Protein backbone atom coordinates (compact mmCIF):
# COMPACT_ATOMS: atom_id res chain seq x y z
CA UNK A 1 0.00 0.00 0.00
CA UNK A 2 3.22 2.02 -0.11
CA UNK A 3 5.62 1.91 -3.10
CA UNK A 4 8.37 -0.14 -1.62
CA UNK A 5 10.90 0.71 -4.38
CA UNK A 6 11.68 4.28 -6.33
CA UNK A 7 14.46 5.03 -9.11
CA UNK A 8 16.71 6.31 -7.86
CA UNK A 9 19.37 7.14 -11.18
CA UNK A 10 18.32 7.66 -14.54
CA UNK A 11 21.53 7.60 -17.15
CA UNK A 12 21.13 9.30 -20.07
CA UNK A 13 23.79 8.06 -22.93
CA UNK A 14 23.74 8.31 -26.66
CA UNK A 15 21.98 5.06 -27.15
CA UNK A 16 20.19 4.26 -23.88
CA UNK A 17 18.54 4.74 -20.66
CA UNK A 18 20.23 3.01 -17.62
CA UNK A 19 17.66 2.91 -15.03
CA UNK A 20 18.42 2.22 -11.23
CA UNK A 21 15.89 1.38 -8.73
CA UNK A 22 16.13 1.20 -4.48
CA UNK A 23 14.10 -0.22 -1.85
CA UNK A 24 12.94 2.48 0.22
CA UNK A 25 11.51 0.19 2.99
CA UNK A 26 13.81 -1.52 4.80
CA UNK A 27 11.44 -3.77 5.98
CA UNK A 28 10.46 -5.14 2.75
CA UNK A 29 11.61 -8.26 1.66
CA UNK A 30 11.81 -8.03 -2.23
CA UNK A 31 11.86 -11.26 -4.59
CA UNK A 32 11.52 -9.96 -8.09
CA UNK A 33 11.30 -5.96 -9.82
CA UNK A 34 9.35 -5.20 -12.37
CA UNK A 35 10.62 -2.11 -14.56
CA UNK A 36 7.99 -0.69 -17.41
CA UNK A 37 8.39 2.09 -19.85
CA UNK A 38 6.63 3.82 -22.73
CA UNK A 39 6.87 6.93 -24.63
CA UNK A 40 5.49 9.91 -22.78
CA UNK A 41 2.81 10.30 -26.17
CA UNK A 42 1.33 6.64 -25.84
CA UNK A 43 -0.80 5.89 -23.77
CA UNK A 44 0.43 1.99 -22.33
CA UNK A 45 3.02 1.14 -20.43
CA UNK A 46 5.23 -2.37 -21.34
CA UNK A 47 7.72 -4.33 -19.28
CA UNK A 48 10.85 -4.18 -20.38
CA UNK A 49 12.74 -6.14 -17.51
CA UNK A 50 11.66 -8.65 -14.76
CA UNK A 51 14.21 -9.76 -12.13
CA UNK A 52 15.92 -9.48 -8.86
CA UNK A 53 18.04 -6.87 -10.50
CA UNK A 54 18.18 -3.13 -9.15
CA UNK A 55 19.00 -1.58 -12.76
CA UNK A 56 19.01 -2.51 -16.19
CA UNK A 57 19.81 -0.81 -19.54
CA UNK A 58 17.10 0.29 -21.62
CA UNK A 59 17.91 0.14 -25.44
CA UNK A 60 15.14 0.28 -27.23
CA UNK A 61 14.62 4.08 -27.07
CA UNK A 62 14.67 6.79 -30.08
CA UNK A 63 16.90 9.70 -29.69
CA UNK A 64 15.05 13.07 -29.22
CA UNK A 65 11.82 11.19 -27.79
CA UNK A 66 10.94 11.31 -23.89
CA UNK A 67 9.62 8.12 -22.56
CA UNK A 68 8.14 7.42 -19.23
CA UNK A 69 9.91 4.71 -16.74
CA UNK A 70 7.94 3.54 -13.98
CA UNK A 71 8.89 0.28 -11.40
CA UNK A 72 7.48 -1.75 -8.89
CA UNK A 73 8.42 -5.42 -6.60
CA UNK A 74 6.66 -8.59 -5.57
CA UNK A 75 7.56 -10.54 -2.08
CA UNK A 76 8.24 -13.62 -1.74
CA UNK A 77 5.10 -15.39 -0.84
CA UNK A 78 2.91 -12.42 -2.54
CA UNK A 79 1.80 -12.75 -5.90
CA UNK A 80 0.84 -9.86 -6.13
CA UNK A 81 2.88 -6.83 -7.84
CA UNK A 82 2.81 -3.81 -5.27
CA UNK A 83 2.00 -0.37 -6.29
CA UNK A 84 4.53 1.48 -8.53
CA UNK A 85 7.18 4.26 -8.16
CA UNK A 86 6.89 7.74 -8.67
CA UNK A 87 7.29 7.68 -12.53
CA UNK A 88 10.60 9.16 -14.41
CA UNK A 89 10.77 11.04 -17.52
CA UNK A 90 13.85 10.69 -19.80
CA UNK A 91 15.79 10.79 -23.08
CA UNK A 92 18.73 9.58 -24.95
CA UNK A 93 21.48 12.41 -25.15
CA UNK A 94 22.38 14.07 -28.73
CA UNK A 95 25.63 13.48 -30.21
CA UNK A 96 25.10 13.78 -33.96
CA UNK A 97 27.31 11.33 -36.61
CA UNK A 98 29.31 12.89 -38.67
CA UNK A 99 32.52 12.66 -40.86
CA UNK A 100 35.70 14.04 -40.61
CA UNK A 101 36.41 17.32 -42.36
CA UNK A 102 39.04 18.29 -44.28
CA UNK A 103 40.07 14.70 -45.19
CA UNK A 104 41.87 14.54 -48.56
CA UNK A 105 39.83 12.31 -51.65
CA UNK A 106 36.13 13.11 -49.61
CA UNK A 107 33.68 15.65 -50.26
CA UNK A 108 30.84 16.57 -47.44
CA UNK A 109 27.47 17.85 -47.93
CA UNK A 110 26.67 20.61 -46.11
CA UNK A 111 25.77 18.90 -42.16
CA UNK A 112 28.72 16.56 -43.22
CA UNK A 113 26.80 13.45 -42.78
CA UNK A 114 27.36 12.59 -46.60
CA UNK A 115 30.78 11.84 -47.75
CA UNK A 116 31.75 11.33 -51.66
CA UNK A 117 34.56 10.20 -52.64
CA UNK A 118 36.15 11.98 -54.88
CA UNK A 119 39.42 12.51 -58.04
CA UNK A 120 41.53 12.64 -55.67
CA UNK A 121 43.93 11.13 -53.64
CA UNK A 122 43.02 9.07 -50.47
CA UNK A 123 45.56 8.22 -47.60
CA UNK A 124 43.19 5.82 -45.84
CA UNK A 125 39.88 5.63 -44.29
CA UNK A 126 37.61 8.15 -44.20
CA UNK A 127 36.60 8.26 -40.26
CA UNK A 128 33.60 9.89 -38.22
CA UNK A 129 34.65 13.57 -36.85
CA UNK A 130 34.96 11.39 -33.37
CA UNK A 131 34.50 8.57 -31.51
CA UNK A 132 30.65 8.85 -31.86
CA UNK A 133 29.09 5.24 -31.74
CA UNK A 134 28.06 4.66 -28.71
CA UNK A 135 27.06 0.80 -27.54
CA UNK A 136 23.52 0.04 -27.90
CA UNK A 137 22.57 3.00 -31.06
CA UNK A 138 21.93 1.40 -34.17
CA UNK A 139 23.95 2.88 -36.40
CA UNK A 140 22.54 3.71 -39.94
CA UNK A 141 24.09 4.17 -43.32
CA UNK A 142 22.65 4.58 -46.92
CA UNK A 143 24.45 4.01 -49.98
CA UNK A 144 23.53 6.94 -52.27
CA UNK A 145 25.71 6.13 -55.68
CA UNK A 146 27.99 3.76 -56.59
CA UNK A 147 31.56 3.60 -58.07
CA UNK A 148 33.53 1.10 -59.06
CA UNK A 149 33.66 -1.99 -56.30
CA UNK A 150 37.17 -2.43 -55.07
CA UNK A 151 38.52 -5.43 -52.35
CA UNK A 152 39.82 -2.62 -50.37
CA UNK A 153 36.17 -0.97 -50.13
CA UNK A 154 34.78 -0.87 -46.52
CA UNK A 155 32.23 0.52 -44.27
CA UNK A 156 32.49 -0.45 -40.59
CA UNK A 157 33.05 0.48 -36.58
CA UNK A 158 36.45 0.62 -34.87
CA UNK A 159 38.38 1.56 -31.52
CA UNK A 160 40.62 4.40 -32.99
CA UNK A 161 41.38 6.21 -35.67
CA UNK A 162 44.47 4.95 -37.29
CA UNK A 163 45.61 6.43 -40.66
CA UNK A 164 48.26 3.46 -41.95
CA UNK A 165 45.78 0.95 -43.29
CA UNK A 166 43.85 1.26 -46.37
CA UNK A 167 40.40 -0.36 -45.18
CA UNK A 168 39.20 -1.34 -42.01
CA UNK A 169 39.40 -4.73 -42.63
CA UNK A 170 41.97 -4.62 -39.66
CA UNK A 171 42.65 -5.52 -35.96
CA UNK A 172 39.98 -3.55 -33.64
CA UNK A 173 37.21 -3.30 -36.29
CA UNK A 174 34.39 -4.84 -37.85
CA UNK A 175 33.42 -3.81 -41.69
CA UNK A 176 31.38 -4.96 -44.89
CA UNK A 177 32.71 -4.31 -48.27
CA UNK A 178 30.97 -3.81 -50.93
CA UNK A 179 30.36 -7.36 -52.12
CA UNK A 180 28.66 -7.99 -49.15
CA UNK A 181 32.16 -9.75 -47.38
CA UNK A 182 31.95 -9.02 -43.13
CA UNK A 183 35.10 -9.07 -41.54
CA UNK A 184 35.72 -9.28 -37.86
CA UNK A 185 39.06 -8.04 -36.59
CA UNK A 186 40.11 -8.33 -40.23
CA UNK A 187 38.95 -11.67 -40.76
CA UNK A 188 36.32 -12.44 -43.80
CA UNK A 189 33.29 -14.49 -42.00
CA UNK A 190 32.04 -17.09 -44.76
CA UNK A 191 28.45 -15.63 -45.04
CA UNK A 192 27.82 -12.72 -46.84
CA UNK A 193 25.03 -10.45 -47.07
CA UNK A 194 24.16 -9.13 -50.41
CA UNK A 195 25.95 -6.19 -52.08
CA UNK A 196 24.82 -2.87 -51.81
CA UNK A 197 23.44 -0.82 -54.90
CA UNK A 198 21.95 2.88 -54.78
CA UNK A 199 19.67 2.72 -51.55
CA UNK A 200 20.88 -0.08 -50.06
CA UNK A 201 21.26 0.51 -45.96
CA UNK A 202 23.50 -0.71 -44.07
CA UNK A 203 23.10 -1.01 -40.07
CA UNK A 204 25.25 -1.95 -37.39
CA UNK A 205 24.18 -3.06 -33.52
CA UNK A 206 26.42 -3.61 -30.70
CA UNK A 207 25.68 -4.90 -27.61
CA UNK A 208 27.58 -5.68 -24.73
CA UNK A 209 39.43 -7.50 -23.09
CA UNK A 210 35.62 -7.65 -24.12
CA UNK A 211 32.70 -9.70 -26.27
CA UNK A 212 30.50 -7.97 -28.10
CA UNK A 213 27.58 -9.45 -30.17
CA UNK A 214 27.31 -7.64 -33.40
CA UNK A 215 24.17 -7.61 -35.98
CA UNK A 216 24.80 -6.27 -39.25
CA UNK A 217 21.74 -5.80 -41.69
CA UNK A 218 22.02 -5.17 -45.32
CA UNK A 219 19.40 -5.65 -48.00
CA UNK A 220 16.55 -7.66 -45.90
CA UNK A 221 19.67 -9.68 -44.78
CA UNK A 222 21.39 -10.30 -41.15
CA UNK A 223 24.12 -11.34 -39.98
CA UNK A 224 25.40 -11.64 -36.30
CA UNK A 225 28.56 -12.59 -34.93
CA UNK A 226 30.66 -12.19 -31.81
CA UNK A 227 33.70 -9.22 -31.68
CA UNK A 228 36.52 -9.65 -29.29
CA UNK A 229 37.88 -6.05 -28.22
CA UNK A 230 40.54 -4.98 -26.10
CA UNK A 231 38.83 -1.95 -25.08
CA UNK A 232 35.69 -1.83 -23.64
CA UNK A 233 32.19 -0.76 -25.53
CA UNK A 234 33.29 2.83 -24.74
CA UNK A 235 32.55 4.61 -27.58
CA UNK A 236 33.62 3.51 -31.22
CA UNK A 237 34.64 5.47 -34.72
CA UNK A 238 33.18 4.51 -37.36
CA UNK A 239 34.47 4.82 -41.04
CA UNK A 240 34.51 4.45 -44.83
CA UNK A 241 36.95 3.56 -47.61
CA UNK A 242 36.28 3.78 -51.56
CA UNK A 243 39.49 3.01 -53.78
CA UNK A 244 37.37 4.34 -56.60
CA UNK A 245 35.12 7.35 -57.03
CA UNK A 246 31.31 8.13 -57.07
CA UNK A 247 30.66 6.01 -53.85
CA UNK A 248 28.37 8.32 -51.63
CA UNK A 249 27.33 7.38 -48.12
CA UNK A 250 24.64 8.86 -45.72
CA UNK A 251 25.17 8.56 -41.94
CA UNK A 252 22.06 9.11 -39.87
Amino acid sequence: SRPPVQIEELIEKPGGIIVRWCKVDDDFTAQDYRLQFRKCTANHFEDVYVGSETEFIVLHIDPNVDYQFRVCARGDGRQEWSPWSVPQTGHSTLVPHEWTTGFEGYSLSSRRNIALRNDAESSGVLYSSAPTYFCGQTLTFRVETVGQPDRRDSIGVCAERQNGYESLQRDQAVCISTNGAVFVNGKEMTNQLPAVTSGSTVTFDIEANAKLRVTISSNNREVVFDWLLEQACGPLYFGCSFFYPGWKVLVF
